[PDB]
């Protein structure tokens, strides 16, 4: 199998992907915390405990990170614990076959590049990727598979927790859909805010991108794809998102791994 | 005049309002930070420094606080520094004439009550109040002047600061409208997110309220009013908000003061 | 066995209970840190490591959480990792057989409900429960098995840590009984405060409850029970507490599981 | 006038005292919050704003601090802004005429020594001093005016704030007296816990001191004096405390100033 | 006079300078805390209280800031409260007559540019500027007055506070010279580290710059100048620093003000 | 196999040592984070996972901890989980055959004593030990194997992270050697500071110690040993440090274990 690692600011996705090229599928996926101060030995311990008996069956290990210290610890862990398998660590501004038509090609985070590559591979047309992570990352891929940029909004959970911490009457609540958009208690009001407001945020960003750029209007065909952990919660309230792909970034990591191999 | 105090989670607004009833208006306003550990003497010192020689011309004072410790200190300060003028303090579940048709009438913040009272006094019909503070508070006022609840979304500035602080690759940026919806650098992407996405958040909340609850549809005349310090940044991008009042909470405090006088 | 999970604000108790009804006892117990950001996969990994070979010998699971995010993750973990066994999850306002004679039955924490249920099951009369956790929760159970309310005092370790952090002269000390109430250095004075003053706090709360409400006086038969990890520290210095039950919340979780089975 | 400065870990008391020796009394007092990294210019600005036109009428300044940085900034401010007045700074271990019969006489903070000196000057016998500040300091003074020692418990407001911050279900509450010891909501439960529990804490500490040290029995006449900002709130719920003196530390500062003059 | 403002990360220097060109010296200076979220009204209040009756006698204001939000609020405060005075606010990358020979001329903070300008104005030759601020900034100015770059080390007091916060055994100690380099207790060891190790840090940076870049060898005449609030503390322990100019940044601000007028 | 545990304030080192007396060398080593609130069960879980199949081959466990809570949890963990092996815990001020000639011999941390013992055992003469950890510790050992004292400077990585977090314009950067001492951007300047300045800090402390104390001059022979995780980074840039030993504290724990048996 192929061991894929997605390090974000708050949560790390560890995946096992069997197969190769078109027939390859994600057979396993786990979500863990991201610790900035994590070491190679701790990360090896948790990853070994997650993947169990598949450690001896690894054929390669792809990895990206938005925290560079975790990326360097990933390199140390890979060389110390899995020396016989190849590994292609990904930095910001990686080369993949997707032209980075932006001001600073070396500053865009690796997750956005991987999402763009996977979306253009799956759809082969113009695409808008909405990634619900620690931040909501919106990526615009043209019909030629070129990364035009996009937007970076605060994430649902991070913003909700920040609002709960920044206020006294607002406490920490569970991220769930309330009975109505008009709440009757503080928990219901906060859940209505966090869910419906961020659904409106994503819909507004997608509609504004569709209207205010050429080739992405309603007349054209553009694949709107959402990924992330909290995407299924907000998906029924989105009128602008067509598809949900839970394994988009892992498939993109597999694409970069097979391209660099 | 009347000394109105608005203690929010992040900033405190001090206003001098002259006149009575309909002929009353905000003649002076200052904004300062809210200190959780501020005392009666410190707050009286800064308020005196702000308002100058108008202390002898005060006819009354009125305060609300979403922070309980500052509410205790404001109670002490009102009882200590201006004993000759009447004062009204506003605790959650206060006497206003607006029925609190919620599960816990004693848990709803005083700012929401005061905003609902001011909006219904100004419009005399069904209203949707959008306050842009530390959190974005959406309050729904029925056609008979009843507080039906609403939503509490994360605020623009708090969420953007939390996004910047959680990520090592994201620095502190100023909230300003970017060039296009598809940014080209990290700062442009973050600004596009924070501005357009939160405008979409407010639009989605107001549209969902208009569609779902009865008496607030397109056919019914509903007054959509926005207030707050960071409201003018998002107001040009809002499609659902009809009015902007920057002195709504001060006018509501004046209404409570004159009602309880 | 039954797997019981007590998620508190600071620590999490994981227990294995064998038997049913009266013949049921706690056969295993572990204490771990409560991580507010922990995930279902990480919690499943640590619980599997704790319980070892007992994973395949589970007949049911019961869980409570005072932290909403850990409650969400425990919900996911229960529906993901042990699908072949029943699971009861306890939210506030849970049907247990104990009436909640309070203003907001949906806001009393799950730990207090579970403690009241276990106490009234054990003693079958009026009871006062003192849980020593992050806070000291005092719960008042009437003679008919009704939760009348109680008090939430600051805890001992949390308050001592806050006092140490707020002052430059006070460092992180280890909680222990001093030689005397009148200490001679900073460590002795701080430990005398933390131990004897909080013992007096518990004694004063229990005595004032015994004096100020009907049915709990010295004439009535009232069971005073203490639970918690730091309870044995203050137990020799308490005059009002008659019983110490360490596994009270686990037994209450078992009671809820059997009631809802 | 004499300018007394009390720098505690959380608040600073600034007092103006008129008269000398027995005919002296506190005529002005203000409470401000303590900033650990405050500068001499900021502190001079706020102190000047507090004391008004009495800057030219000062005849000396007495200052103590539990935060040494603020003490050194106080010395800089005094030498820069009031050069014509004599100023006595007070460190731990200050010579006062009260012997320090403890293990480390140079570690007991200045506030405790000043309180002991003022109490023994007022009562001229054995005394127990309960000082409600950032922490609750209990001081025991024999019939010969010696500092035998005491206890240092967490303060009421600091502990309540820490309990609110540590727990997700608990918010910040206004420190006031509830209706009863058995609370019906979370706010009432927290207020009952903090108030009645800390009253029991003080009662337990004072009673244990009276019972466990020589000559402080109920038969012997021992004066119990309470000082502090939150002392009047807990005073009706105390049984072992007789006298309340708000200006005890300012009078002790006056005594030290007159001693070093 | 000229009102100069230095907004650093931790402290803000407010200076009044009289005269022009060679006849110009700093006549007033104050240091205050930098509140990153301060408003224009609070800043106007404190600056007015600092400058007293010199508000009407201002002829122009010069300001820089390493915190952009404070600079924006400074612009608002200046245009609201001092509308009749000219103001040249300074952003990073200011053109001053010192060529910026670095990779990103728009990213170097305005403080370093101002220090380089004032040092080259004073010495008219090659210079090394050591600024002890929140960080330690070493700037290298060539013989032709060109900013060649430098180094940014952690500050002295900031790193000492970080060490105290990261360790329980290390409390908040005061920054002062110890008896010797070999400390006989924890406080003396910490002060020996903070003083002598940071003096060695400055000496090592200065020596390595003198040895490893062209035109700055010991044979050439290079002026080594130090500035900052904690510079006098480490000044006697440095073997590589010849001059200490306390008002270097204020003089550079005056230079930029007179150049842009 | 001896099991060594080094609990520093930021990272914990775990070691497996085989052999006795001179024939003893470290065979295994891991580095993990240090958690303050960690429990015995969690720590036993991670230690067992780290050490794998060698848990049944242990013959003793020497452990030190600069965090006493983790030390007591280690004692609980060792007694609960490895009851058949001896365990020599180490507190501050331990006796090792090295006299502690300081003002408070019981306040110096255990890591310093262990490093001094190991260094004198290796070199059998006067030595200067530089331990790069959460704080840089410098230890001075005379020719008689006595702990004279030393310095505690802020660490490299800890101070770099503190500078990145405190300053708004500075992000979290990776700790690595830059190309030139005169950095041409912000990141290069920060890395030049963090590397060359801290190398100069160590060099200055060692040189000042060598000059100002008896028997440590250039004519005398004094072994200079370095240890720590980040030590090899600064080792090329050091001039006064002669030897490196990454396993100094583990061998010192081995020496204390062999001494206490």
């Amino acid at each position: 199998m192929l061991l894929a690692i997605d390090v974000r600011n708050t949560h790390t996705v560890v995946g096992l992907l069997s197969g190769m090229k078109e027939h390859a599928k994600v057979v396993q996926q786990w979500r863990i915390r991201t610790e900035s101060e994590v070491t190679a030995d701790e990360l090896a311990l948790t990853i070994d405990g997650l993947i169990g008996e598949d450690s001896e069956r690894l054929t390669g290990t792809a990895a990206l990170s938005t925290v560079p210290s975790v990326l360097h610890e990933v390199r140390i862990m890979l060389d110390q614990y899995w020396p016989s398998v190849p590994h292609v660590l990904i930095e910001p501004g990686v080369r993949t076959g997707i032209p980075l038509l932006v001001d600073n090609p070396k500053e865009v985070g690796a997750d956005r590049i991987v999402n763009c590559l996977a979306a253009y591979d799956r759809f082969r047309k113009a695409a808008i990727v909405v990634d619900f992570g620690s931040s909501i990352c919106v990526d615009v891929v043209s019909a030629k598979g070129e990364f035009l940029g996009g937007a970076i909004a605060p994430g649902v959970q991070v913003s909700s927790d920040a609002a709960a911490a920044r206020s006294a009457a607002l406490r920490r609540v569970e991220l769930a859909r309330p009975r109505s958009v008009v709440g009757k208690n503080t928990v219901e009001c906060m859940q209505a805010g966090a869910v419906f407001g961020f659904a409106g945020l994503v819909d507004g960003l997608v509609g504004r991108i569709r209207e205010d750029v050429s080739g992405f209007s309603v007349d054209h065909d553009v694949a709107i794809v959402a990924t992330g952990h909290t995407a299924p919660l907000l998906l029924p309230e989105l009128h602008t998102v067509d598809h949900y792909d839970q394994h988009l970034t892992l498939q993109g990591l597999r694409l970069v791994f097979e391209r660099n191999l």
